[PDB]
């Protein structure tokens, strides 16, 4: 399959640090409370509605030596915070009751969907990707946004989700 480009037209490098930015806005990815969360000790992925974009390491799932040296389309994927506040924390799919799948940190929530994340080209513009989560013996679906009552938008997934097209930093 086609390797992931960055911004600035290199391969992506498996494990390196990533900024990912929505193409149409220039937003970021945010972690804040919604719903019944605490804003001190906030759980959820969302799309920045306050200019924050936290970088994250993307790396292959598969762990078992020699790792891909670049990250390609469709292949399986971890993903996690890299810098403070959150370093380390891993990007994960809760089956959220009653709003649907949406992303959370990871850890935290016992509803988690085993599953990895992957890649494809977005749209026709160069370097434009979405996000798919693909879960363990089922059909991968698409990443979107879903703006909850207090404004947030949350990264939901969904079959029907308008796939957020996003460009990946390099950082």
């Amino acid at each position: 399959d086609d390797p992931v480009y960055d911004a600035e037209g290199n391969k992506l490098v498996n494990r390196g640090k990533y900024t990912i930015v929505s193409f149409s806005d220039g937003a970021g990815i945010d972690v804040v409370a919604t719903g019944n969360e605490n804003p001190e000790d906030p759980l959820s992925i969302v799309k920045s509605t306050r200019n924050i974009m936290y970088a994250t390491s993307i790396s292959s799932e598969d762990k078992t030596p020699p790792q891909p040296r670049n990250i390609l389309e469709n292949m399986r994927l971890k993903i996690n915070f890299a810098t403070d506040p959150h370093k380390g924390d891993v990007w994960s799919v809760v089956d959220f009751q009653p709003d649907g799948q949406q992303l959370k940190l990871a850890g935290r929530y016992p509803n988690q969907v085993k599953g990895a994340f992957t890649i494809q080209k977005g749209s026709n513009t160069p370097r434009t990707y979405k996000l798919l989560f693909c879960p363990v013996g089922s059909p991968c679906k698409n990443i979107g946004i879903s703006t909850d009552p207090e404004g947030k938008k949350r990264l939901v997934v969904s079959y029907q989700s308008d796939p957020l097209v996003v460009k990946f930093h390099r950082h």
